[PDB]
Protein backbone atom coordinates (compact mmCIF):
# COMPACT_ATOMS: atom_id res chain seq x y z
CA UNK A 1 0.00 0.00 0.00
CA UNK A 2 2.32 2.83 1.36
CA UNK A 3 5.86 2.85 -0.23
CA UNK A 4 8.31 5.35 1.44
CA UNK A 5 10.31 7.56 -1.05
CA UNK A 6 14.13 7.55 -0.53
CA UNK A 7 14.56 11.26 0.51
CA UNK A 8 18.22 12.49 0.45
CA UNK A 9 17.46 15.28 3.03
CA UNK A 10 14.66 17.31 4.73
CA UNK A 11 12.32 16.02 7.51
CA UNK A 12 8.94 15.77 5.58
CA UNK A 13 6.73 12.67 5.05
CA UNK A 14 7.23 11.84 1.31
CA UNK A 15 5.86 8.59 -0.21
CA UNK A 16 5.59 7.33 -3.82
CA UNK A 17 2.21 8.14 -5.43
CA UNK A 18 -0.13 5.13 -6.01
CA UNK A 19 0.73 6.05 -9.69
CA UNK A 20 4.04 6.08 -11.71
CA UNK A 21 6.10 9.34 -11.82
CA UNK A 22 4.50 11.03 -8.75
CA UNK A 23 5.58 11.64 -5.11
CA UNK A 24 3.21 12.82 -2.34
CA UNK A 25 4.77 15.38 0.10
CA UNK A 26 2.85 16.19 3.34
CA UNK A 27 2.62 19.91 4.29
CA UNK A 28 3.28 19.55 8.10
CA UNK A 29 3.14 23.08 9.69
CA UNK A 30 1.01 25.11 7.17
CA UNK A 31 -0.13 25.10 3.49
CA UNK A 32 2.35 27.95 2.66
CA UNK A 33 4.13 25.72 0.02
CA UNK A 34 0.75 25.41 -1.87
CA UNK A 35 0.09 29.21 -1.65
CA UNK A 36 3.64 29.80 -3.07
CA UNK A 37 3.38 27.23 -5.97
CA UNK A 38 0.04 28.93 -6.87
CA UNK A 39 1.58 32.46 -6.53
CA UNK A 40 4.59 31.51 -8.75
CA UNK A 41 2.09 30.00 -11.28
CA UNK A 42 0.20 33.36 -11.63
CA UNK A 43 3.27 35.73 -11.51
CA UNK A 44 6.34 33.81 -12.88
CA UNK A 45 4.96 30.80 -14.83
CA UNK A 46 8.13 30.72 -17.09
CA UNK A 47 10.27 30.29 -13.89
CA UNK A 48 7.87 27.52 -12.73
CA UNK A 49 8.07 25.61 -16.08
CA UNK A 50 11.91 25.87 -16.45
CA UNK A 51 13.16 25.18 -12.87
CA UNK A 52 10.41 23.60 -10.66
CA UNK A 53 8.93 20.07 -10.62
CA UNK A 54 5.33 20.03 -11.96
CA UNK A 55 2.64 20.30 -9.23
CA UNK A 56 -0.16 17.98 -10.52
CA UNK A 57 -2.61 18.71 -7.65
CA UNK A 58 -3.40 18.58 -3.90
CA UNK A 59 -5.06 15.80 -1.80
CA UNK A 60 -5.95 17.21 1.70
CA UNK A 61 -2.43 18.16 3.00
CA UNK A 62 -0.46 16.07 0.37
CA UNK A 63 1.07 17.81 -2.71
CA UNK A 64 1.21 15.51 -5.79
CA UNK A 65 4.64 16.44 -7.28
CA UNK A 66 6.60 15.24 -10.35
CA UNK A 67 9.21 12.63 -9.26
CA UNK A 68 12.50 14.21 -10.52
CA UNK A 69 14.19 10.74 -10.24
CA UNK A 70 11.53 8.86 -12.30
CA UNK A 71 13.17 8.94 -15.81
CA UNK A 72 16.53 7.54 -14.47
CA UNK A 73 17.86 3.93 -14.29
CA UNK A 74 20.48 4.88 -11.62
CA UNK A 75 19.86 8.38 -10.23
CA UNK A 76 22.51 10.10 -8.08
CA UNK A 77 20.79 12.90 -6.09
CA UNK A 78 22.36 15.86 -4.20
CA UNK A 79 20.25 18.28 -2.07
CA UNK A 80 21.91 21.74 -1.73
CA UNK A 81 20.06 24.36 0.43
CA UNK A 82 20.62 27.68 -1.50
CA UNK A 83 17.93 29.66 0.44
CA UNK A 84 18.51 31.14 3.95
CA UNK A 85 18.47 28.58 6.82
CA UNK A 86 16.22 29.44 9.83
CA UNK A 87 19.02 30.14 12.40
CA UNK A 88 22.34 28.49 11.36
CA UNK A 89 24.66 30.17 8.82
CA UNK A 90 25.49 27.93 5.79
CA UNK A 91 27.95 24.97 6.21
CA UNK A 92 29.78 26.17 2.97
CA UNK A 93 29.35 29.96 3.43
CA UNK A 94 26.81 30.71 0.63
CA UNK A 95 25.01 27.28 0.61
CA UNK A 96 24.75 23.97 2.60
CA UNK A 97 24.91 20.49 0.94
CA UNK A 98 22.16 18.69 2.95
CA UNK A 99 22.95 15.22 1.49
CA UNK A 100 23.81 13.05 -1.53
CA UNK A 101 23.46 9.44 -2.84
CA UNK A 102 26.19 7.38 -1.01
CA UNK A 103 27.22 10.31 1.33
CA UNK A 104 27.65 7.78 4.22
CA UNK A 105 30.57 6.07 2.26
CA UNK A 106 32.54 9.41 2.59
CA UNK A 107 31.63 10.13 6.27
CA UNK A 108 29.51 13.13 5.09
CA UNK A 109 27.88 14.97 8.06
CA UNK A 110 25.27 17.69 7.31
CA UNK A 111 26.13 19.43 10.67
CA UNK A 112 29.87 19.78 9.69
CA UNK A 113 30.95 23.35 8.63
CA UNK A 114 33.29 22.81 5.62
CA UNK A 115 36.35 24.59 4.11
CA UNK A 116 36.16 25.42 0.35
CA UNK A 117 38.37 22.30 -0.02
CA UNK A 118 35.96 19.90 1.86
CA UNK A 119 32.97 21.44 -0.03
CA UNK A 120 34.65 20.75 -3.45
CA UNK A 121 35.74 17.27 -2.17
CA UNK A 122 32.10 16.32 -1.23
CA UNK A 123 30.81 17.42 -4.72
CA UNK A 124 33.66 15.29 -6.29
CA UNK A 125 32.45 12.40 -4.02
CA UNK A 126 28.86 12.98 -5.39
CA UNK A 127 30.29 12.77 -8.99
CA UNK A 128 32.34 9.57 -8.18
CA UNK A 129 29.33 7.29 -9.07
CA UNK A 130 29.51 8.76 -12.66
CA UNK A 131 32.80 6.86 -13.16
CA UNK A 132 36.15 7.37 -14.94
CA UNK A 133 34.90 8.70 -18.38
CA UNK A 134 36.27 12.16 -17.37
CA UNK A 135 35.18 14.05 -20.55
CA UNK A 136 31.47 13.07 -19.95
CA UNK A 137 31.18 13.77 -16.21
CA UNK A 138 32.13 17.32 -17.43
CA UNK A 139 29.18 17.17 -19.91
CA UNK A 140 27.00 16.59 -16.75
CA UNK A 141 28.73 19.56 -14.99
CA UNK A 142 28.34 21.82 -18.11
CA UNK A 143 24.59 21.03 -18.51
CA UNK A 144 24.13 21.88 -14.79
CA UNK A 145 26.09 25.16 -15.34
CA UNK A 146 23.87 25.95 -18.37
CA UNK A 147 20.63 25.82 -16.27
CA UNK A 148 22.10 27.29 -13.01
CA UNK A 149 23.38 30.26 -15.16
CA UNK A 150 19.88 30.94 -16.62
CA UNK A 151 18.42 30.48 -13.09
CA UNK A 152 20.82 33.03 -11.45
CA UNK A 153 19.99 35.46 -14.33
CA UNK A 154 16.17 34.97 -13.98
CA UNK A 155 16.35 35.28 -10.13
CA UNK A 156 17.29 39.03 -10.52
CA UNK A 157 13.73 39.74 -11.86
CA UNK A 158 11.82 37.65 -9.18
CA UNK A 159 10.52 39.39 -6.00
CA UNK A 160 10.53 36.36 -3.63
CA UNK A 161 12.77 35.49 -0.64
CA UNK A 162 13.60 31.77 -1.28
CA UNK A 163 14.08 30.95 2.45
CA UNK A 164 14.96 27.25 2.77
CA UNK A 165 14.63 26.23 -0.95
CA UNK A 166 17.03 23.54 -2.25
CA UNK A 167 18.65 22.62 -5.57
CA UNK A 168 18.16 18.89 -6.38
CA UNK A 169 21.08 17.86 -8.65
CA UNK A 170 20.48 14.51 -10.47
CA UNK A 171 22.64 12.52 -12.95
CA UNK A 172 22.33 8.87 -14.13
CA UNK A 173 25.28 6.47 -13.34
CA UNK A 174 25.89 6.20 -17.17
CA UNK A 175 26.10 10.09 -17.35
CA UNK A 176 23.60 10.02 -20.33
CA UNK A 177 21.12 12.34 -18.54
CA UNK A 178 21.14 14.99 -15.74
CA UNK A 179 19.14 17.97 -14.45
CA UNK A 180 18.78 20.38 -11.52
CA UNK A 181 15.53 21.90 -10.17
CA UNK A 182 14.40 24.20 -7.30
CA UNK A 183 12.30 22.48 -4.54
CA UNK A 184 10.72 23.22 -1.08
CA UNK A 185 8.71 26.50 -1.14
CA UNK A 186 7.34 25.91 2.44
CA UNK A 187 9.17 29.02 3.91
CA UNK A 188 9.24 31.23 0.71
CA UNK A 189 7.99 34.86 1.32
CA UNK A 190 6.82 37.77 -0.88
CA UNK A 191 9.23 40.80 -0.93
CA UNK A 192 9.62 43.96 -3.15
CA UNK A 193 13.27 43.24 -4.16
CA UNK A 194 15.14 40.14 -5.47
CA UNK A 195 17.00 37.63 -3.16
CA UNK A 196 20.77 38.46 -3.27
CA UNK A 197 21.55 35.71 -0.66
CA UNK A 198 19.97 32.98 -2.92
CA UNK A 199 21.52 34.51 -6.12
CA UNK A 200 24.95 34.50 -4.33
CA UNK A 201 24.46 30.76 -3.53
CA UNK A 202 23.73 29.95 -7.23
CA UNK A 203 26.69 32.06 -8.61
CA UNK A 204 29.01 30.39 -6.00
CA UNK A 205 27.88 26.88 -7.12
CA UNK A 206 28.33 28.01 -10.79
CA UNK A 207 31.90 28.97 -9.75
CA UNK A 208 32.71 25.63 -8.01
CA UNK A 209 31.21 23.51 -10.86
CA UNK A 210 33.10 25.65 -13.49
CA UNK A 211 36.42 24.97 -11.62
CA UNK A 212 35.46 21.24 -11.72
CA UNK A 213 34.52 21.29 -15.47
CA UNK A 214 37.90 23.04 -16.19
CA UNK A 215 40.60 21.46 -13.89
CA UNK A 216 42.78 19.06 -15.93
CA UNK A 217 43.44 15.90 -13.72
O1 LIG B 1 14.64 19.77 7.22
P1 LIG B 1 15.56 20.83 6.50
O2 LIG B 1 15.22 21.09 5.09
O3 LIG B 1 17.10 20.64 6.77
O4 LIG B 1 15.28 22.25 7.25
C1 LIG B 1 15.19 22.29 8.71
C2 LIG B 1 13.73 22.28 9.14
O5 LIG B 1 13.06 23.50 8.74
P2 LIG B 1 11.53 23.47 8.28
O6 LIG B 1 11.05 22.11 8.66
O7 LIG B 1 10.77 24.68 8.96
O8 LIG B 1 11.79 23.64 6.72
C3 LIG B 1 13.74 22.04 10.70
O9 LIG B 1 12.39 21.82 11.21
P3 LIG B 1 12.03 20.35 11.69
O10 LIG B 1 12.07 19.48 10.47
O11 LIG B 1 13.28 20.02 12.61
O12 LIG B 1 10.71 20.43 12.55
C4 LIG B 1 14.49 23.19 11.48
O13 LIG B 1 14.61 22.90 12.92
P4 LIG B 1 13.92 23.89 14.05
O14 LIG B 1 12.36 23.95 13.67
O15 LIG B 1 14.02 23.24 15.40
O16 LIG B 1 14.49 25.35 13.84
C5 LIG B 1 15.89 23.42 10.90
O17 LIG B 1 16.39 24.68 11.42
P5 LIG B 1 17.70 24.92 12.34
O18 LIG B 1 18.55 23.59 12.26
O19 LIG B 1 18.32 26.16 11.57
O20 LIG B 1 17.18 25.30 13.69
C6 LIG B 1 15.86 23.51 9.37
O21 LIG B 1 17.19 23.54 8.98
P6 LIG B 1 17.80 24.78 8.17
O22 LIG B 1 18.67 25.42 9.27
O23 LIG B 1 18.69 24.20 7.10
O24 LIG B 1 16.65 25.80 7.79
N1 LIG C 1 9.99 16.47 -6.88
C1 LIG C 1 10.89 15.68 -6.29
N2 LIG C 1 11.33 14.59 -6.96
C2 LIG C 1 12.22 13.78 -6.36
N3 LIG C 1 12.76 13.88 -5.15
C3 LIG C 1 12.29 14.96 -4.50
C4 LIG C 1 11.37 15.88 -4.99
N4 LIG C 1 11.11 16.85 -4.03
C5 LIG C 1 11.85 16.50 -3.01
N5 LIG C 1 12.61 15.37 -3.23
C6 LIG C 1 13.48 14.69 -2.27
O1 LIG C 1 13.00 14.98 -0.98
C7 LIG C 1 14.03 15.60 -0.17
C8 LIG C 1 13.40 16.68 0.67
O2 LIG C 1 12.47 17.42 -0.14
P1 LIG C 1 12.06 18.91 0.30
O3 LIG C 1 10.99 19.41 -0.60
O4 LIG C 1 13.30 19.72 0.47
O5 LIG C 1 11.38 18.60 1.73
P2 LIG C 1 11.52 19.22 3.21
O6 LIG C 1 10.51 20.37 3.35
O7 LIG C 1 11.24 18.09 4.14
O8 LIG C 1 12.96 19.70 3.29
C9 LIG C 1 15.10 16.07 -1.16
O9 LIG C 1 16.37 15.99 -0.52
C10 LIG C 1 14.96 15.07 -2.32
O10 LIG C 1 15.75 13.91 -2.15
MG1 LIG D 1 14.04 20.92 2.18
Amino acid sequence: SIRIFPRIAGRSYIIYGQTSGIICKRMEKSDNEFVIYNYISEHYDKFLKKYVPKLYGKNNDMLLLEDLTYNYNNPNVMDVKIGARKRKSHTSGFFSIRGYTNSHDYKFDPDEYLTSESTINHIKNFMEAGGENRDKTKQVLLKWIMKLSELANDLFEINLKFDGVSLIFIYDDDCSKCDVNVVDFSRVKLIDTNDQMTISAVTNLIKILSELADNPL
